[PDB]
């Protein structure tokens, strides 16, 4: 039976709402890139949750500051609205007036079409969307609650009335899964003004995602359908604990995780370059020993809790985190500010990076970066993903996941991955893929 894996590995890419306009990074590239052909399932990122009804909701609103910027946000027109044309689209025919579905829905849903093994999931919340989901999660009503409005929307599709799209169904069979991307519950590490309960979020979020388990399976059932239910999972080990997340409990409820394998430092230090995505610990690094994290030092406390390893993947990064001023080409050494980015500050896509000034890896600590004398930036590069390719392998996990595509628009990273996965001994996953 077809299975929604490469050689039995599982390689998860995020795929950006927002990538579709400046950085205009659509659907289309993955297929024509062959990047497609070596992913096995897609986290549209994201689904925000209604600051007042505590639901899964579509609006039109952008995500402003302050601590009530994401109240209402959200991009239908990045979703199902915007129409494209016949040389944008991923099937080479333009949205037609006809279409309840268009946006980037519709060219995912193009995109299966020529993937077979491809799922696409939906990603709830993300560091930007996770205020609300300590109250959502707080009873059993409210549960219930979110879990039939995330699948009314995105599971059974019915969208509503927007742009002369959207209607009941209008997005049915796209979406294979839900993906939870709760930044952090049971503690104030996430954005600040986010709602922690640092005595309930644990048992709340436990029995939360039990209830999209039960409420996933039941509609499953009515449909002859088994649909998937993910989650990104903390590398902070005080995160984990916050959270439940390494609780044996959580994996009877969802069907996989993939582990955080970046952003384990950034400019928001600007005057210390350093590693945000180092697979082991490193030696060098000077400072508290509560600041230190490593992609290894999550892997093995998942493992640790008894967690089955097929139920885990380990997340890679498409992009770099930069500083300006940097004085020393070694890790850990003073800098000035933030590197300048393309799109965003102190952040830079592989593709840029790949070519600025001298590349460097250290296999002792499985960490790569770039450095021209002024600017040091912290990345992966094709060492680093077939080390933690061989690593995902050797400690029997189910598989990679990349953050985020639209920085590796050739594959590269994904494909060095994936040809990895097919060279080796037939994983462990057995996930079934799509009707």
């Amino acid at each position: 039976p077809l299975t929604s894996t490469v050689n039995g590995y599982r390689n998860v890419g995020y795929f950006a709402q927002w990538g579709v306009y400046g950085r205009a990074f659509q659907a289309k590239q993955l297929d024509v890139s062959g990047t497609a052909k070596n992913l096995t399932h897609i986290n549209y990122s994201f689904g925000n949750i209604n600051n007042q009804t505590l639901t899964c909701f579509m609006a039109n609103k952008a995500q402003g500051t302050g601590p009530n910027g994401s109240d209402g946000a959200g991009d239908a027109w990045a979703d199902f609205g915007m129409g494209y044309a016949a040389d944008k689209s991923v099937s080479g025919k333009a949205d037609t007036w006809d279409q309840p579905l268009a946006g980037s829905f519709n060219q995912l849903k193009q995109l299966k079409a020529k993937n077979p093994k491809l799922k696409v999931m939906i990603s709830l919340g993300g560091w930007t969307w996770s205020k609300n989901f300590s109250k959502a999660a707080a009873t059993e009503a409210s549960r219930q609650k979110l879990v039939s409005s995330c699948i009314d929307l995105y599971i059974k599709g019915n969208l509503p009335n927007f742009e002369g799209r959207g209607g009941a169904g209008a997005a049915a069979g796209i979406f294979d899964g839900i993906d939870i991307d709760w930044e952090w519950p049971g503690t104030n590490s996430g954005l600040a003004g986010n709602g922690v309960d640092t005595v309930n979020d644990r048992a709340n979020f436990k029995a939360l995602l039990a209830e999209f388990r039960k409420q996933l399976d039941a509609y499953g059932s009515t449909n002859n359908k088994k649909y998937v239910l993910s989650a990104f999972l903390p590398a902070n080990p005080a995160d984990i604990d916050a959270g439940g997340w390494d609780d044996p409990a959580n994996f009877k409820s969802l069907d996989f995780g993939s582990i955080q394998g970046y952003d384990l430092h950034g400019a928001w230090n600007p005057t210390l370059t350093g590693h945000q995505a180092n697979l082991y610990d490193d030696p060098a690094d000077p400072r508290a020993p509560s600041k230190k994290f490593s992609a290894d030092k999550a892997v093995k406390k998942y493992l640790a809790a008894g967690i089955d390893p097929k139920q885990l993947g380990l997340g890679l990064a498409a992009y770099g985190r930069g500083w300006t001023g940097a004085k020393n080409v070694s890790p850990w050494g003073p800098a000035t500010d933030g590197a300048p980015g393309t799109y965003e500050t102190a952040n830079e896509d592989y593709d840029k990076l790949k070519t600025l000034g001298t590349d460097h890896y250290d296999a002792a600590t499985g960490s790569a970066w770039r450095y021209d004398g002024t600017q040091w930036w912290s990345y992966d590069n094709i060492a680093t993903t077939k080390q933690k390719t061989d690593y995902i392998v050797s400690k029997g996990l189910g598989g990679g996941m990349w953050w985020e595509l639209s920085g590796d628009r050739n594959g590269e990273l994904v494909g060095a991955m994936s040809d990895k996965f097919r060279a080796a001994a037939p994983g462990p996953v057995t996930e079934a893929a799509p009707p």
